């Protein structure tokens, strides 16, 4: 009955009467503090056709403090961690405790074919990004079929 898992439920309301195209999750069922989500690969974007499962964690202290969200599913991104970490400004210190978990998987739907160059966590990604992005697409084929394993 805290006011974390008060807002997560408010979360879970809007999230279900109007979800962004390509995105749904839901709290896992013996943790509200835990949810499980899936993004689908932007329409016209080397993630296209892509099924991807995240996880997000949050702390008592939400809204305040934003949840940790990583990719269960396998990924290759410039902003994304070996762990599957993501990395994205408004879960660090753009954080306002006015987004909620339908802003927080639309912006990493968006971060999809859009990547943040500001300091990549994967280094190998945001060089075939820049570099070689015929390279970089046939390594994100390659994570979107595998994607399919997992839904």
């Amino acid at each position: 009955t805290t006011p974390s898992r008060r807002r997560l439920m408010r979360d879970f309301k809007k999230l279900q009467e109007d979800p962004p195209a390509g995105v749904s999750g839901a709290p896992t069922e013996d943790n509200i503090l835990t949810w499980e989500a899936i993004i689908f690969g932007p329409q016209e974007t080397p993630f296209e056709d892509g099924t991807f499962k995240l996880s997000l964690e949050f702390t008592e202290e939400y809204p305040n403090k934003p949840p940790t969200v990583k990719f269960i599913s396998k990924m290759f991104h410039p902003n994304v961690y070996a762990d599957g970490s993501i990395c994205l400004d408004i879960l660090q210190n753009r954080w306002s405790p006015t987004y909620d978990v339908a802003a927080i998987l639309t912006s990493i739907q968006s971060l999809l074919d859009e990547p943040n160059p500001n300091s990549p966590a994967n280094s190998l990604a945001a060089q075939l990004y820049q570099e070689n992005r015929r390279e970089y697409e046939k390594r994100v084929q390659q994570i979107v079929e595998q994607s399919w394993l997992n839904f």
